[PDB]
Formats: C-alpha cells, structure tokens, sequence
C-alpha cells in the first residue's frame, strides 16, 4: 500500500484506520468520540475529519487506509469543518470552566483552545436542576456538559456488557441516562463508574461526599478517622503532575493530617482482616467438602452484578465483609475499646478508587446499634480536590506514618487493588491455615495480570483445588454464559467488576487517551502495589501484628463466634413470587 499524508509518502502493509496510522507516524489528527477502539456510530463527532483526494471529507477514526490514498489533515476545509463541529458542541455546552470539576484535565477544553472555537449562541441555562441527576448514591449526571459523544455508552457495553448507560429520547431530545431515565441504582447498573472514566468532560461525576467529610471535620465532638484503599497510593500522584506509577503513601498520610483528620488508618488493614475471615471460611468449606465455589464479596460492583443477574450465586459469596466495611465495623467497636472514644462520636471516612463503594457504605444494613460502619467515602479524585483546595503542596510533603493500631498492613493486603490480588492474598493464608504451616513460597504469579479470565490449580494439604480470577464485569458474563463455570469444579473465584482491578476503578484519576496509548495504566498502577508487597517484612495477612492483637484482645478466633456475628454480611436472593 502506498499512502500520501500531507505530501509525505508511506509504503505499508498495515490494515488500519487513517487515525491509527497517522498517530503511529507522528501526524496529528484530533479525535473526540473515538475511544476504546470505537466511535459514536449514530452521531459521529467528526472531530477526526481529514480530506481524501477524490473522495472528500472523511472521518479518520473509522476509515481504513487504502493503496493510492492522498490525505490532507490540515487543509482549510478540514479545519473549518472541525471548528464548526466544536462550535456546535459549544452551543449545547455550559462553558464555565472556573468552577468545573474537569477544569484541569478536560478533553473538550483542549479542543476548544486548539481550534479557537466559539459558540454561535452561548448556552446559559438558568435552571440547571432539569439537567442534573443526583439521585444516585454513586453517580451524578450534569447534562449541561454532555457532548453526546457516546463514550460512556460504549465503555459500559465494553467493560460490563450491561448496557445500563443508554441513549434516551427525553421528550424529543437525545440524552444519555439509565433505562427509562430511572435512577441508576434502581436499574441493573453496577455503579462501577467506568462510564465516568470514559467521559471527556464533567458530564459524569461521582456522587460527592465532600460535604459529609467537611461537616464531620468541623464538628467539635466528631473524631474523624480516615483510611485509604490500596490503589490510592499508586494513583493520586497523577493529579499532582508527579507522573505515573509513583508510590506516594507517605505523602498521603501527611496530607490527611494537614487536612485535619483525627486518626490516620489504612484500608489495607481491613484487607488483612477480610483475608483473616475469608481464608478461614475457605478452609472451613474445604474441610466440609463444600459448598463450592466460594466467590469473593469485596467488590460491590460484582455484588450488584450477582444481585441483578445471578442471584443464585449470592449464597456462594463469602460472608466476610469487604475491607472497607469490615474496617468500618471495627472502627465503631474495637477502636473505641482501645481509645476511650464514645462510638457515636467516631466518624469513619474512606478514600477509594471506586464509585460503587459509596453505594456499599450506604446500604441500610451496613450498621450496628445505630452506628454506620462507614459514614463517608470520597474518591481518589475527591481527595485530590480537597488537598488542592487546602493549598497543600502535595509533591513537596515529607513522608509520615499511619497510626498503627488499624494502620499496619502486610504485603498481602497491599496487593488487593490489582486483579488477582485478593486471590493471591487469600491463598497465602488459606494454605498456612489448612496445613498448619508457615510456608515460604507465597507468590502466585499465575493469577496476576490483565488476562480477562485466569485459572490455576493449587495444592492445599495434598489435595488439588481449582481457582479462577475474573477480571472485569464483562468477563463475569463470559465465564457464566459460556458455561466455563461447568468445565470443572471451581472452589474459589475472585471477581472484580473493573478490568485490572481497583487500580482501574471508577473513582480514579482520568487519563488522557493519548497518555493511555503511551502508558499501560493498569499495569503501572498495579506495579506500585506488588513493589510494596515485595519489600514488606510481613507478607501474609495473619502476620500483621496490629491485626493479631485486635483478634487476640477483642474479636477472638476468626470465622466464628463474635467475629462471625460482627464482621460478616450475608446476601440473600428474593424469595419466589408471582408476577416477577
Ligand atoms: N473494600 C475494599 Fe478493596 C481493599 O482493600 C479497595 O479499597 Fe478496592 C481497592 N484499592 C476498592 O475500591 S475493593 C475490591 N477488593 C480489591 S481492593
Ligand atoms: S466540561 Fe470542560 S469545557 Fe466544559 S466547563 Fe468543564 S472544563 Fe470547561
Ligand atoms: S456505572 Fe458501570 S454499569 Fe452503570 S452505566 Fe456506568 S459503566 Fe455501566
Ligand atoms: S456523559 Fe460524557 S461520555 Fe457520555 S455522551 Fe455525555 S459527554 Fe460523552
Ligand atoms: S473492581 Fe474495585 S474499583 Fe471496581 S467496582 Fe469493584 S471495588 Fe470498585
Ligand atoms: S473521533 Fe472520529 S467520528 Fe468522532
Ligand atoms: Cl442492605
Ligand atoms: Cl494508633
Ligand atoms: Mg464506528
Ligand atoms: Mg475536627
């Protein structure tokens, strides 16, 4: 194939699009609706317009290169077309970046600047309430910003296969939203937030908990605990121009103290408690020859997927609470017992890479004696904004430590945030538990990485067991619908709704599509966690000294008695009824 682009000749055997070939050869072509290898088929943005001699204007993102093509990417006709499309988008866009939560990393703003585009008539809605949906516990929609690019719809389809995000006809007007314009929570939506991650603008956002947090911090009698997820320390530095794959654990602890939090703990401590309980439950099932398989229960997007599509599996979920909720439960029971705090005055905040965790924390029954396990959940993005609003020089902060009593963590907890991390961590303990041993070989590399469905055979007390790691909600559907769950007897299955694990959660920093082709974000974020595991002295959850003290002095033996009564949560399918 001989191709000429802007007067430059190329000879290639590639079968690809103009857009992909140009970018591979360092020729600039803009794009908007193209992402995840698809564009908006029914309302093409045409920001990728180029001129093909003899054909006319074409969309580079979905036109294959062909021998004999002469292409111009930067002619007057091309730039006029692109400018006109951006101007038409501005006609339906509330262009007020000052107070906008994407002001610092908005893809639309970059295009507006690049093409010097302007609205024909500014869009200045007086009553935004009709454009905004804040009913959800996890997601919010601001349609004054929506470009109808379809990236959320395509991303939902690709990442979850639920198609919970849809194009809708709202009284003759095209919008995106949930089925029948319902609250997302009331549909089959997983609340995973992958649609947010795909959005180029501030149209999709997380449900804010920042007022909950600030009110608690400012309340004189509230003792505000904060604890961050495994993935936050591998990610948040991106929002302070520190690059990708930077471990910023110690700076986070310092920043949270400067924000006024009263105690600095860590969800990785909760990850070690989840393993304590779940590895014990696994050994119990092994000893009772069932029931099998046991599924993890720590990802609430997967729990929603089971509730909404596979309710027959709810009884197979581990009853261990997730790290967030198990930590929260202990923060209202154990922590008062070692601090003197009145439990009613403890206010527990988590920082998580996840929108779904807000829904999980707000589940009616996630409480005891009138005290919520978790009172507020802020995303990685929300914490970044609080740090910047406080004018805290994050990149320059010195490292501090967490408060140890609920802040120490093992290497097993540290890797929870990557796909296969829970599996690996759980096996390190279940194997020791079952064989009553302190095994030296603890690295389960077979369950790691970005393969969508991963299986391994493991030997526990000279018996072979089958495990699987399901990496992304679409892969859960593939595993079940294809009958793979029936090709062998599985005994323990990890499921995460977000491909890559929580490092790719719906509350994480947005990454520019061009940056995404330069950096493998899922692997680079995950690398921070595996590195911590490698360099930590304790690499099994049951070797966490602060956790052992907790169980010895307060909860007793895991998996039974007090621990089971307090630290577990069972999901139940609805009983048969007619009509459905
Ligand atoms: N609860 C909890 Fe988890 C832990 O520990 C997080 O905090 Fe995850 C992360 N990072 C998130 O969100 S949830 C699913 N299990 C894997 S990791
Ligand atoms: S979405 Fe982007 S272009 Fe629109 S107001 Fe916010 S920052 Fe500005
Ligand atoms: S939250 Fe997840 S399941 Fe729901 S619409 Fe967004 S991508 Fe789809
Ligand atoms: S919500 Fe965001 S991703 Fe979805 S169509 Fe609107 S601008 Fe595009
Ligand atoms: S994989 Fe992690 S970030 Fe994604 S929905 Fe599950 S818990 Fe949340
Ligand atoms: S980027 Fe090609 S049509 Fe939208
Ligand atoms: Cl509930
Ligand atoms: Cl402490
Ligand atoms: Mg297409
Ligand atoms: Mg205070």
């Amino acid at each position: 194939k001989t191709i000429i682009i802007n007067g430059v000749q190329f000879n290639t055997d590639e079968d690809t699009t103009i857009l992909k070939f140009a970018r591979d050869n360092n020729i600039d072509i803009s794009a908007l609706c193209f992402l995840n290898n698809c564009n908006n088929d029914i309302n093409k943005c045409e920001i990728c317009t180029v001129e093909v001699e003899g054909t006319g204007l074409v969309t580079a993102c979905d036109t294959l290169i062909e021998d004999g093509m002469i292409i111009n990417t930067n002619s007057d006709a091309v730039n006029e077309k692109i400018k006109s499309r951006i101007s038409q988008l501005l006609d339906i866009h509330e262009f007020k970046c000052g107070p906008c939560n994407r002001r610092e990393n908005c893809e639309f703003l970059k295009l507006v600047i690049k093409y010097k585009a302007r609205a024909s008539k500014p869009f200045l809605p007086k009553d935004k309430t009709e454009y905004v949906d804040e009913r959800s516990k996890s997601l919010t929609v601001d349609r004054t910003k929506c470009l109808l690019c379809g990236r959320c719809v395509n991303a939902c389809g690709k990442n979850t296969e639920t198609y919970a995000m849809k194009f809708l006809n709202k009284n003759g007007k095209t919008i995106i939203g949930a089925e029948d314009e319902k609250c997302f929570d009331d549909t089959n939506c997983l609340l995973c937030g992958q649609c947010i991650i795909a959005c180029p603008v501030a149209a999709l956002s997380e449900k804010s908990h920042m007022d909950r947090v600030k009110n608690a911090l400012n309340a004189p009698e509230k003792h505000v605990i904060v604890a961050m997820a495994p993935s936050v320390r591998a990610s948040i530095g991106e929002l302070f121009n520190m690059g990708f794959g930077v471990d910023v654990t110690g700076k986070i602890y310092t920043a949270l103290r400067q924000l006024g939090f009263d105690k600095i703990f860590d969800i990785n401590f909760g990850a070690d408690m989840t393993i304590m309980e779940e590895a014990t439950e696994l050994v119990q099932r092994i000893e009772n020859n069932g029931p099998f398989p046991m599924f993890t229960s720590c990802c609430p997007g997967w729990v929603r997927q089971a509730e909404n599509y596979y309710p027959e599996l709810l009884n197979n979920l581990s009853s261990a609470k997730s790290p967030q909720q198990i930590f929260g439960t202990a923060s209202k029971t154990y922590y008062p017992s070692i601090s003197g705090l009145d439990p009613k005055n403890v206010f527990t905040v988590t920082v998580m890479p996840c929108t779904t965790k807000k829904f999980e924390a707000d589940r009616p029954q996630m409480e005891k004696d009138g005290l919520r396990d978790i009172d507020a959940v802020i995303t990685t993005r929300e914490l970044a904004k609080m740090i910047k609003d406080a004018k805290i020089p994050f990149a320059k902060l010195e490292d501090s430590e967490a408060d140890p009593a609920m802040g120490e963590y093992s290497g097993a907890g540290a890797i929870f945030g990557a796909t296969g991390g829970v599996m690996e961590a759980a096996l390190r303990s279940a194997k020791d538990f079952a064989e009553n041993a302190e095994l030296e070989d603890i690295e389960y590399k077979q369950v790691r990485g970005l393969n969508g469905i991963k299986e391994a055979e493991v030997e526990i007390n000279n018996n072979k067991y089958n495990v699987a790691v399901i990496n992304g909600a679409s892969n859960l559907f593939k595993f079940m619908k294809s009958g793979m769950i029936n090709e062998k007897q599985y005994h323990f299955i990890e499921v995460m709704a977000c491909h890559g694990g929580c490092v790719n959660g719906g509350g994480q920093p947005h990454v520019n599509p061009k940056d995404l082709e330069k950096v493998d974000i899922k692997k680079v974020r995950a690398s921070v966690l595996y590195n911590q595991d490698e360099h930590l002295s304790k690499r099994k959850s049951h070797e966490n000294t602060a956790l052992v003290k907790m169980y010895q002095n307060y909860f007793g033996k895991p998996g039974e008695g007090r621990a089971h009564e307090i630290l577990h949560f069972k999901y139940k399918k609805s009983a048969w009824s007619h009509p459905q």
